[PDB]
DNA sequence: GACCCTCCCCTTAGGGGAGGGTC
DNA sequence: GACCCTCCCCTTAGGGGAGGGTC
């Protein structure tokens, strides 16, 4: 009343820190009443204290504090409007994290899905739910010659509308009696979608599309030279056998055990096509 | 594939910028392949560019970088329980948000309501929705000695389980034909409740309660010493003319009309009492 | 030219000290 | 002792330069 508080009465009283007290006052926006010339001690009126309702609450809800500053000198109806604004901010932040949190419960179940696989080097037979992807030519880019830099136009889509490309890199292929990888080119490349935000300003050259609901032959294995192409004829064999007729194009999807550059890299493969 | 992309073409291909790079780099998060000795230029491997499929899904959720690190050496059934707890994280926000998109909207409709009461200075009476606030005895306070301290452990606890603090100071008292403010002492001192959020340790010194639904007296005016007394005494008249029965106390509400400490402090002030 | 280098300063909002003089 | 002072270093993840030597 007839007195000051000192910063550490205050810092009680308002459940502020000192430290934090002292900055307020650097910043010019909340500076002590009187400050003692000869001990710059800082002393703070009792009416004064309220000030921090508004410092205490728009820092709360995170507002820089240059923008508390600019705050201050609001009218209650602007102050109204100010507050609206953060509404939108907020609902903004809502929609990302709702999306978010979908994206990842779903990069999770495909996970399992692969740590499920029944047996690597086998060729199991499965009902598959649909999947959907972006694709591209592959303008005579065989499983010899392809990089990761040939994803980099899909890459920058998906992101640009996913935000996730961690992922798996696909190619397709016609299914035929190869004699030698030396024989195969992919018809295009690919990379699955998490999202269905849409893609925003998609060039012809890439066209949306999926893998289809359907019944597939596949295998999937550990990467090894010596096994990629003789696992791809344990299939053409497991169909030749069975007599069965494709109904799409082989698919083919890496995607890496891990991405530690301190261990040797290790990618998990795997070759499907449907059948009636 | 038989060369190095330098940072540049790396930046372009994976829309990392160059000065990220660098960081990446300092930082033994991602590493060029290769570094020239003469020229200091980095070096990148196509086959290595696969590591940043992580990184930046990682920081698009927005964990971070030494906690990517940690992320890198992780089984791809570790990395899954990983992404378990981001997904815990996030509810956690989306929850924190939800909450704090509806205090907001609260705080709004108060803000609002007091934008419109009808007339400053005389007497209305009016139909109101019930107050949820928590209350504390005053200890022979009256008007003329109550400080912003008063409020300081009910502002604790308030700000504690709501987060918001910016709110409007209350008290309550007897309504009698008093005849000077000399004369008038609060029984509780009191503030509103914005959330649902329990209070965690409550001592029992405080009560939780709150102003009835019920119809009520009002009197609303800016505050100035003079009117303080004299409008209360409106109010008084306002009963007796009318003959009402009274059914509460004395309910009073001061809430600031800016918090720029620039300005001369100025407060909306509102007195009411519930009827029969 | 175009491209890359290191090195330096700057960005929030304070928290943690050290070392001094205080109520 | 308890309390407060200034002053300094440290915390993300880089972006923006300046000024040098490059493909
Ligand atoms: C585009 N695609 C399907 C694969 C890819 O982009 C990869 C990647 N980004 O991780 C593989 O590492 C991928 O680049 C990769 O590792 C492949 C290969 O190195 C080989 C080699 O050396 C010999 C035979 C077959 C393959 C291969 C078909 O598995 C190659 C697949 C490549
Ligand atoms: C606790 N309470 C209801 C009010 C309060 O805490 C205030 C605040 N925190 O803003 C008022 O400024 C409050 O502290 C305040 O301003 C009050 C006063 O200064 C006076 C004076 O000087 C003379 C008569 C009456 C009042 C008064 C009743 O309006 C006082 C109300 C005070």
């Amino acid at each position: 009343k007839e007195s000051y508080y000192s910063i550490g009465e205050v810092s009680k009283l308002a459940n502020v820190s000192i430290k934090a007290l002292r900055y307020y006052d650097k910043i010019d926006l909340f500076k002590p009443a009187y400050v003692d010339p000869d001990t710059s001690y800082r002393y703070y009126t009792d009416s004064q204290l309220i000030h921090l309702d508004l410092i205490k609450s728009l820092k709360y809800i995170g507002t820089p504090l240059e923008e508390m500053k600019k705050a201050q000198d609001l009218e209650m109806e602007e102050l109204f409007a100010f507050y609206t604004e953060q509404e939108r901010q907020i609902r903004e932040k809502l929609d990302f994290l709702s999306a978010l949190e979908q994206t990842i419960s779903l990069v999770k179940k495909r996970m399992k899905r692969q740590m499920e696989y029944p047996a690597l080097g086998e060729v199991f037979v499965l009902d598959e739910e649909e999947i959907r992807i972006i694709q591209t030519e592959a303008e005579g880019l065989g499983p010899e010659n392809v990089l990761n830099a040939s994803y980099s136009k899909l890459k920058k889509f998906i992101e640009s509308a996913d935000g996730f490309t961690n992922n798996s890199y696909g190619a397709t292929f016609s299914f035929q009696p190869y004699t030698s990888i030396d024989e195969m080119t992919y018809r295009h490349i690919f990379t699955p979608v998490l999202t269905n935000k849409q893609i925003s300003s998609i060039t012809p050259d890439m066209e949306i599309t999926t893998i289809p609901k359907g019944r597939y032959a596949c295998i999937a294995y550990n990467f090894s030279p010596e096994h990629y192409f003789l696992n791809l004829q344990k299939l053409i064999k497991y169909i030749a056998d069975r007599q069965l007729t494709v109904v799409s194009d082989v698919y083919e999807l890496i995607i890496p055990i891990h991405y530690s550059p301190k261990k040797q890299e290790e990618y998990r493969v795997e070759m499907k096509i449907r059948i009636l």
